[PDB]
């Protein structure tokens, strides 16, 4: 297993991040536990979840399944970097009750307390905003997070679905009073969708955040979706031809589209690694092979032809 | 129900603030509980109280009635923005024992502890000074409030009955060391009394505080006090004629004086909204209609004729 | 002559401030010079001017008259705490060309250069904002003013016609980065108009600004206006004349001059450095000097306060 | 003429910005001067230039033309908010000698001295970075710029062609030590190219920068380019011509000029101070003045938005 | 009873400070309790003690006697401003074990914990250094005190037996990071010993500290020590004549030397008031009369003749 | 010649400080110049003056004598650490005109310009406050002094006749915004007057100021005053003469000069940079040079301390 520092900080993480979103809705408690044990034995120490994972009136379940996993002992809690999230509505879907979503100090206080209980642990390692909230100022947010830090209930703060300027404003606000700022950003980044390269990844790299790519197969579409007979891209013939060129290229070189989508992300400057969400032990073994896979300059070249990136702003749209 | 951000912060509040001052002296526990339930169902999430509410040797009772309301469950505590106050003497009326009123770190420590117990909650959402105390410096006050913030016992700090310069000094002191300053000011503001417009509301707006108007009917006087046969204004014929012109104008347009007093405040720049203190469910329904009521430019114009405002300083008295 | 510190700072000033706005429109150069020499002789060291003084097409004239006064030598410049002002349109009366009034760093730069030229001096001691500009941020303003301090062109910064909250915001912003903030506020304050008490004077006292009262006789109304019917609009209102009448009558009984009393009153108010004495002749100065030696009895102060009630500090003024 | 504050600061500017890049390559000195006088007459006070303007072996010429304009007197320098730029190679076209482009403190020093000489003025009002330099730190850049502020050589600092995150990093660094940060960003923004909306315009609004739109007609494409086939590459692409065709057709129906509409549109966007009007003759100015008096209906704005969809703010633009 | 702000802070204190040093060694528990009750009824709210009070192997006893007083209820703890001290050796007299005296963060942590237990309260209102410790830096000291402040265990910090420069250095260090600095200094100050006037009281006044005078009768010597037939001053005939002139002056005007020693201190600029240590209820009544006593300019004048002060530095020794 | 750092700073100075107050009142220009050349020759690099030196109608004369000394060239200005002072009234003896003494930014500006003119130099190395001014705030004072540092007119700032708490307040205020604080305190300190030990010398040592002792022979009393009866008021008091007698007698026994011993004693005190040697002739300098080569035995130090007991540090001096 390949390890790297999470951005500028002292924390060492596996380049694969184990996503837990299938634990509950798709994978049952017992199967989830076995996959997490297999993850540890493959050397994956970095586990990502969220309070909303489980969905519907079952939001929280994924966190509970990790909770019951830790309760078995054998150093499970101790050896994992536990990441969860705050922002999402945890009541019934539809318009949230005021301050029961987003990033007010009020919502942060209630969300973390429920998360800690469901996870059956006294501390979260990495507590991440699930989305930017432009209506809450950073002196309010950092107040909330620092309370938790001084109580020993979180160690690190991270982001998800931010613009680059939000990363800068966040970390500058934090540094002003000596606080450790965001240590990571979780952004949608894959061959089909590369606009994170304009400003999100440049900012993250400037401010020493780890970059974690979610939806690394663009919702399946990069996992061989044509060979097996997301959906909206297959109807548009422009994008369909793009994936067809993709699959044809990978047949020729004898590589799995699932695996290269992940290995490609592992080559991008600033990327810590992708989130992999296996529903089974065999989907996990396949992610581990993708982490080992070396892609040639020739393949790297042709992927860029099919899947061109926009470049950094302002060059992407000006000069 | 109309919602707005409380000044610059991430907290979302109903434009009506439910005042609780009648709960105890006028309205019994059981009736108070029903009014708070009706408030929630109308979408009011912002509840205001104070340690002194109850009065006499019954100070604290209002807080206790909210305490017993929360103890019923059904997500009552969770969905309310709970505001209370510190400053007032909680012993027998007359000269307070030293440091048993005002804003010393000593009085803040003892007042919050008693408030938390009476409210049967481990945290207050918005803890407000009831009045400025010019004898306590802001490094002392912010020490006290920050202790509470870091213990998780309060989230936000607000003010009541401050001058504009006190808001500036407060928030500047707070920002110097990274602390979130005042988020709201509760001031006496209504058609009859508009001197808050000179400096209090300008300062509040400059520093991103929500503005909350108390005594919105000027102690009844704007609620149709002539038609029904505060008192001191009715004897002075100058002010009497003012209200007479008011009531006559509102007959003509077919509007309730109770309702327009509130809707007028909802039009003023910087005003979050009025505090409404119903003693019954029907007084609450009437406040909700006032929140919906649109006042015409024509009516707005004539109210300003009858009830002229002083404008901002220094223009109000110089140029 | 009574001296005091200007607020919290090390500068000592006469409790009488020499205002110069009549120099040019009313009093010519040579007569203006005589008054300024008489002010020195009486020990008044604090001279207040403005770029706009002169009026109409002659804005700048007052500054020029001080400049020609200094050009005579004789320790004049050296003895005087020279104050002037920025904010006002120095062009044709009417709407200013953009950035040719108000408190942008652009207008500050151009306004101070023209003031230094007319005053024929290399430095202003107290450079004051004539009015608040709510569209200009304090980091902008303190940038402009700190450039001037570092070049030696000004020493101290003051205000005029601010709200209390503007004073706090100014001085907090300055202090965050080591800078000396506002040292003085020049506010409208006299027996008739007392609303500076609500928040302006409280804020100034808290931040240690001197408080300088302009229009100390309320435009002549407190200077024996009724007796000298042998301000215009005030005497037409019945209720306001009533108020002045009682004033004039009370001073008759006690054998006191209305002109001196209005200034002596201000000298009793907490945090008040002193009034602006704006002379047109040698008489205003001597009158003010007599005002400053006057001791008003508690009975007279009491009666004055019944006639001329004040609002008190806010929030109590309008609430509790 | 419509005025606004430049972002959060005290400086008032016309919503039309006079761009000068045609002065020299297209329009000669005397004709350039006529346009600048016509701009004053229309109340435009905000003039934008650059050191590189002039082109090729004549880089510097535009600055010189403004300098000769100011040398005529008549309140010209005093009325104008003068903006110019640094970053660009002022030598032979081709790879610059090291530190003779970009934003090192070394190039800033030399570039500003040459600009002040060509402009025949002792100060620039708004000194702007022409492009982001990712190899120069903000403590270096703010050192260089603060030297200039303290000497009186510039008042305000602006950017051009920055990312949103560069704006935040700049202004946070400034504010940490009291300094006034960027006051304006000059970004490429028009109906055809709307990606400034993703992060640049959001960041500018948050930090209170003015937003100045350059290439407001997308290099002439939005100025009636099809009808005037009696930008080059755009008309060759079928899909893009389709887009312009619908534009021209829609404006036919409503009786509106393409040239005026492209600017009026920008005047509706949140946080946009105004477009760069770059005249070659007196016509561009008058056209822009008409653009600024235009009220576009919600129906026209709606239709424009169907033809010319924007990305919206990031992260929603590419995710949720 | 006369009340005043304690220096610049919001805390209001009686001008008499009740010293407790006799409670234990001289006055028994029960008599001490009655004196503290009489103090409350006279309006004295400000009570001073120390961990070492009790002396010998009985150090701590005085704190315990206050502890048992509070345990009776009737709002005793609530209405008192409780002051104690840290610095002194609490083991056997002689050379202290290292870090068992002075002001290391180690000694502060152990001293406060023992003090809180003996006092049977969860917080001290005013925690005072008993002496300057020039070997401990202010970043260490303020660390220690801020820990306690954020835990809610102390409110305010004060000093005792400091030089003026130590007050300045202390408060400047505190303000640098937003912390409330020293609020009071307890110094030896009385008619016989006025060198506190050189720099200690000037500094205290500049930095808004209350000034509290200990040994206000110079160890008895100003309490009519000649009439009744400290001791070392009576043998020196120079000082003896000084007190003789004192007693003769006070016979003439018909005043008690005990009472004027205290009233004189209440006239000095910057002085909050004296510490009074009654051993009986009647010594307390006498202190209360001294607080009421007005001294004439004539008497003030002659006291200054007999007991000249050195003036401020540098004028006291240069110009 | 013995050298040391001035307190915590990088400046090296002779342990003997050349005081110049006799230059003018006692010693004329030409003789003054000879002493200053002899000081250089002995390796004394630290020269102390004041604006007020000269006395009465001749205040400024000492500064002028140094100026004419420097005008001779020969590396004189370059070799010397030049110190002078501000605070004192430079006008007619009597109550100063307001702001013409003390430490307002106004008096600092005027006082330094006049000092630079009389000294015929463009910079002062160590500019010292002659006395504490309790009515002037440290943000005011550090403003004035930082203007001068940035223009190159002074390098270092020192004090004279401060309390310990004034030193701490000064240096804490400076350090809050990066500024170098006081580097030296000049206090009255000799065998007879030892109260600087209570708090002034402790504070200076804590903040790393040099300590310069003025009046090191207590106005001549420690210079063999009794033997040279062949300070005036001291010899009249029986108890004080007793003290000096024992001093003179003890030095007889040990074969030591009173004049040299009083200075050598100061050279032993912790934190003392050195005494002010103020010469009227070449003799004071040579005497001081001999003082600095003297080693006083522990027996002599012990006896000196019995005769001349000190207070020790406060709080122990008056309490415990």
């Amino acid at each position: 297993m390949e390890y790297t520092q999470l951005g500028r900080i002292g924390l060492k993480v596996s380049r694969l991040v184990l996503g837990t979103m299938n634990f509950g809705p798709t994978t049952d408690e017992a199967e989830s536990h076995a996959i997490m044990d297999a993850a540890l034995d493959a050397g994956i120490n970095f586990f990502d979840t969220a309070n909303v994972y489980g969905w519907g009136e079952n939001k929280g379940r994924t966190e509970e399944i990790l909770g019951s996993w830790f309760a078995q002992g054998g150093d499970r809690r101790d050896k994992v970097v536990l990441a969860t999230k705050v922002y999402g509505n945890m009541g019934l879907d539809g318009p949230a009750w005021p301050n029961h979503d987003k990033l007010s100090a009020l919502n942060i206080r209630r969300s973390v307390d429920a998360s800690l209980k469901r996870l059956g642990t006294d501390h979260i390692d990495l507590y991440q905003f699930h989305h930017v909230d432009r209506d809450t100022p950073w002196d309010e947010i950092w107040q909330a997070m620092d309370v938790l830090v001084r109580q020993g209930k979180i160690l690190y703060v991270g982001s998800s679905n931010f613009a680059g300027w939000n990363i800068a404003q966040a970390n500058e606000t934090a540094a002003r009073h000596g606080r450790l700022g965001l240590v990571s950003e979780q952004c949608l980044y894959n061959l089909c969708e590369r606009r994170a390269e304009m400003e999100v990844v440049p900012a993250a790299r400037e401010y020493g955040l780890g970059v974690i790519a979610w939806s690394p197969l663009h919702g399946g579409l990069l996992g061989g979706a044509i060979r097996k007979e997301a959906a909206d891209a297959l109807k548009d013939p422009q994008q369909r031809e793009q994936i067809q060129r993709y699959e044809d290229l990978l047949d020729k070189h004898g590589l799995e589209p699932g695996e290269v989508a992940l290995a490609w992300l592992l080559t991008r400057p600033g990327v810590t690694g992708p989130i992999v969400g296996p529903r089974t032990a065999d989907q996990l073994a396949s992610a581990v092979r993708a982490a080992e896979l070396t892609l040639t300059d020739e393949v790297l070249t042709a992927l860029d032809e099919i899947f061109p990136g926009p470049g950094p702003s302002p060059e992407a749209f000006a000069w």
